């Protein structure tokens, strides 16, 4: 199995912190009695493969070998020292959440929340599109792609016209993260490298905007969001793959 590497200076602090990581439900992928050497880190470093996040060393009352520390410092494996063990547990779960974060940030670009809008106004038409517009569904956040989905009438045929991304939300001049559905209108800009569409031609002001959501966003929020987001924005979200013809 897979799990953390665990070192203590006697034989029955290391049952205790054992059966603390046990209750813990922290897995142990090997252990250790005495100081931290360069076979250890590297009896952890096997760890790294199979876990990235599990690659790690929970040491209780025990020095380190500066050449192991060495070590795992040129490979990225962290070694957690403490004087008391809930220390140590405490420095493990700051790393896991830690890594957490770190995997979200990859996937900052493809995380996409739901939100449906309606414009008022149009203050620049395009490079940079800026819209005055209000929420009527799910949450509007920054970095959001943003699409306008329409039909010529002649060709008959589905157009998804993709503006680009939300740099900036603005009200009555006020700078916001995030704008909730029924919240008062908002203007807000979207802009994206190279050429971008142009209100009055491409797009228009009746036109309705969505958040441009794909199969992998959704796998995304899926992954490292389902706390996160409401019964509501998945409802929407199910109303959307339709719109974006989404398999
Ligand atoms: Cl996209």
């Amino acid at each position: 199995g897979k799990g953390v590497s665990v070192q203590a200076s006697t034989l029955g602090s290391l049952e205790a912190l054992l059966d603390f990581l046990k209750d813990c439900k922290i897995p142990v992928a090997n252990v250790g009695i005495g100081p931290v050497y360069k076979r250890d880190v590297m009896q952890c470093g096997i760890m790294l493969e199979k876990a990235p996040d599990y690659a790690v060393m929970l040491c209780f009352d025990v020095k380190v070998d500066k050449e192991a520390q060495q070590y795992a410092d040129e490979n990225g494996i962290k070694i957690f020292t403490a004087d008391i063990i809930y220390h140590l547990f405490d420095q493990f779960t700051k790393h896991m959440q830690e890594q957490l974060e770190k995997k979200k940030e990859e996937s900052k670009m493809l995380a996409v929340f739901p939100c449906v809008l309606n414009p008022v106004a149009v203050f620049n038409k395009t490079n940079p599109i800026v819209v005055g517009v209000d929420v009527v569904d799910g949450q509007l956040k920054l970095n959001t792609p943003i699409a306008a989905v329409k039909m010529n009438p002649t060709t008959g045929q589905k157009e998804i016209i993709s503006l680009g991304r939300v740099t900036g939300i603005e009200r009555d001049h006020k700078p916001l993260q995030v704008c909730k559905k029924g919240q008062p209108a908002v203007a807000i800009k979207i802009e994206m490298g190279g050429h971008q569409p142009a209100y009055g031609r491409h797009l228009d002001e009746k036109d309705v905007l969505y958040s441009h959501i794909s199969r992998a966003s959704i796998d995304v929020l899926k992954q490292f969001y389902r706390d996160v987001v409401t019964t509501d924005e998945w409802q929407l979200i199910i109303k959307l793959k339709s719109v974006f013809d989404v398999q």
